[PDB]
């Protein structure tokens, strides 16, 4: 039991790693590291809700639009934690490239990310991304709203 | 030997840390070292709203008792890592808000934390969630990403 748990473990973190260093054209096979069935997205957003892609062709599709709106995304200063459950990797890291959504200013987009990743047979499950969306309205040149500090402890 | 060890001990702490409630709250700053670190990553100006100190940090703990006053951390999920001395937590929390200047109201967030350890005890102690449902906890305006052009 053992063994192939510790031979999930592996083999998962080396996908973890393909996934985070996927950048530039490659960007179009990443949707190849998920399950026909994979979900991945952004789960802190302004609305409250995630906004989710469902299904290994979904995603592939979103790609295409991501190369086009994040056109030179990297992923930098990775580090990939195991965990208990062979099939669970979290990973903390920052992300930089230009931003370029439709009827906004082209910008630099900066933020600190994590991700989860669940595994299912040797492929990606479930990708879920976790940022704080203040750095991404700046990056727009949206106001963020400040909470007003002089009650407070300083 | 030596890393087994420290992991189980540490789990101990992470789990005595999140479910810490009520009154209690006053005395978790023990679980820390003396120049131990805690506090919130994902704030509104872009950088962090760090507590330092063990002594600072029980400080902190009387004014969140009266900010946060019924506090719970919910659908907690504990993470060991390769290294023993580091952990993450998924969760959710929920409670009152009552911050000075805004109307009284119910706070509910998503949150992961960090847990680092030295010699038994919490070193630095790292809280991310997404700071606009604070804001609407608090009655502030979140603004709106126009998503005319984004692919629905
Ligand atoms: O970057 C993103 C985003 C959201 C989900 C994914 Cl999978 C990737 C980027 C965001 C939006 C988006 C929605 C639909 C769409 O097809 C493309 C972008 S809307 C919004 C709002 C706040 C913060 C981030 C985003
Ligand atoms: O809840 C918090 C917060 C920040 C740090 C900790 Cl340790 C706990 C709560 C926030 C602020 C705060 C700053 C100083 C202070 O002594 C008390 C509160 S300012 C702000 C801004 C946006 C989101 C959350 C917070």
């Amino acid at each position: 039991e053992n063994r192939a748990q510790v031979a999930a473990r592996q083999h998962n973190r080396k996908i973890v790693e393909q996934y985070m260093h996927t950048r530039g054209e490659a960007r179009l096979k990443r949707h190849l590291l998920f399950t026909e069935d994979g979900v991945g997205g952004l789960w802190t957003t302004d609305s409250g809700q995630p906004i989710a892609i469902r299904g290994r062709e979904k995603l592939g599709e979103h790609a295409v639009w991501s190369l086009q709106c994040f056109p030179d995304w990297v992923w930098t200063d990775i580090q990939i934690f195991e965990t208990q459950d062979p099939n669970w990797f979290w990973v903390e890291c920052r992300g930089e490239g230009a931003i370029v959504f439709p009827g906004y200013p082209r910008g630099q987009y900066r933020n600190h990310f994590l991700h989860s990743f669940r595994f299912e047979n040797g492929l990606i499950k479930e990708q879920r991304e976790f940022m704080n969306p203040c750095e991404q309205f700046r990056s727009l040149g949206i106001e963020v709203p400040e909470v007003r500090r002089d009650g407070l402890p300083s």
